[PDB]
């Protein structure tokens, strides 16, 4: 079956005093790494104080990577680094790339192939507006974004996708369980349909809209959600909550 | 005003590779209070090489977010290098610009949060081929300076940096001269001459051995922002050049 899969995205948050404690409250949760990953994606100057501080039960990777590869890209992290790093996993797609950094769909493909190049396993983000749903384009606009980087996904264990109900964030809208749970269905369909049935079944489906204590077991349960990649309520002690819905 | 001599790695390094990069940079006696002499590693590269180069060596980070702490995946605040104590960053590097579409609102945003949270900062702008051949040279650096020059605060603390876009893919120490003069002259006619001749002006076209004497010897270049250059362990040559 597949493994479940649960992961802090801290965006731009921290000090190193506050990644200290954080780190230590979620040491003190015991779980099994060989049954449940649980990712933490600190800010790129943070790495190095994070995975020190985690322990190694705890899986961390970056919050994206570069298309690019090595050479003259000021500002990038390319690939070929987080693989000499180790920095296991890495985010890429995530909304906020796409609305504020122009990030692309073809700009998405380039660092999945990059970073299967270099043996990084990528947590793949994609979504549709409050626009492209209030004119019922989901299943167009969720096959668009998959189809632009699936046919790249050379081992199903090592990429993981991320649904982002865009309608539903910043919106006052809140999409309940069932609303999640009918895409992460549709989305396992589109790798079914070009990919192939075990590819589809292999692959986790985190869902990536807000996800908090109150939620978490209400969305867990949901056939065709694996997991989470969660926002602010991953800067608060109480995410071991969310891990042990999980578990 | 001291000389300032900058190493930008760019995307490039590995563990190793740093370790012995900045082995030959130690080995290098020069007096930090002469001469500034500062390293831009990769940020997942900056504790790596914040530790293994002497304090001769300032140290600081590629690019920094426009926006502070909160939901900006993959952004770093000038928050939170002011919290790790990374000294300076880089602002405007024609890269940004160019592959990540930065704008002269984002660098002056970008210099505003720098300085807000104690950062000093390397700021960089210059003129494409097709602007050059137009006799736009000195209007787009006008416009490019003006768009942050008003924020400077503390002349030693913001470094501007040339970039003769028109020649990277090279221009003469006298063309550069030329250009790092009229530079100057916008500092001057916006900020005072006091801090015209406070501020630093590196040159950031293509700096290597070969050139480097021949470009810091000029009156208005006060030092190099340095590419692949930068990578060797003979980088320390290129240091020499301003000591
Ligand atoms: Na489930
Ligand atoms: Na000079």
């Amino acid at each position: 079956a597949r493994k479940y899969f649960v992961a802090a995205n801290w965006k731009c948050n921290g000090t190193l005093e506050s990644i200290k404690s954080l780190t230590n409250s979620f040491n003190n949760l015991d779980f099994d790494p060989s049954k449940l990953d649980v990712v933490v994606f600190p800010v790129s100057v943070h790495y190095d104080h994070t995975r020190k501080l985690l322990q190694s039960k705890f899986s961390t990777g970056i919050q994206n990577v570069s298309k690019f590869g090595n050479g003259s890209y000021s500002g990038e992290v390319s690939a070929e680094i987080a693989k000499d790093l180790n920095i296991e996993y890495v985010i890429i797609g995530h909304f906020e790339r796409r609305k504020y950094f122009h990030e692309t769909d073809e700009d998405v493909r380039e660092k999945l192939q990059a970073s299967l190049k270099n043996n990084l396993k990528a947590v793949v983000c994609f979504g549709e507006s409050l626009e492209q749903r209030e004119q019922n384009k989901t299943i167009e606009v969720i096959t668009k974004q998959v189809k632009a980087f699936v046919d790249l996904i050379d081992n199903f264990d090592n990429v993981i996708l991320v649904y982002e109900p865009l309608w539903a964030i910043g919106t006052g809208k809140t999409a309940t369980p069932e609303q999640a749970q009918l895409v992460h269905k549709e989305i396992r369909k589109i790798v079914k349909d070009t990919c192939g049935e075990k590819q589809a079944n292999q692959i986790r489906i985190l869902y990536g809209g807000s996800v908090n204590t109150e939620n978490c077991s209400s969305l867990i349960q949901q056939e065709d959600i694996d997991g989470f990649l969660v926002g602010n309520a991953s800067l608060k002690e109480s995410f071991v909550d969310i891990i042990k819905s999980a578990m």
